[PDB]
């Protein structure tokens, strides 16, 4: 399937134990896609002071379209030292590994895979 319905646990930035997916744009996009498939991917909602508490490169989910079955269509865009790899809509949040942190909410998304 080109798209997969996912429900992503929304984590508070200060709870997050593993604050990024790796060390290159290509690795973080790779790791993010693997964790999304394995159901081991969390979402942090981006506000003032969140991104400096996480590790670059960042992986964002961005709205790819204006929402089947409640699931917002999203795609992945990475960022490293102010350069983005991908072009998409509004940020829904930053992806991080989920290692059992308690979420505050779930974000229903349709991921272009």
């Amino acid at each position: 399937k080109t798209h997969v319905q996912l429900s992503l646990p929304v984590l508070q930035v200060r709870d997050v134990l593993v604050r990024g997916f790796g060390d290159s744009v290509e690795e973080v996009l790779s790791e993010a896609r693997q964790h999304l498939k394995d159901g081991t991917c969390g979402l942090v909602e981006v506000e003032k002071g969140v991104l400096p508490q996480l590790e670059q490169p960042y992986v964002f989910i961005k709205r790819s379209d204006a929402a089947p079955h409640g699931h917002v269509m999203v795609e992945l865009v990475a960022e490293l030292e102010g350069i983005q790899y991908g072009r998409s809509g509004e940020t829904l949040g930053v992806l991080v590994p989920h290692v059992g942190e308690i979420p505050v909410a779930y974000r229903k998304v349709l991921l272009r895979k």
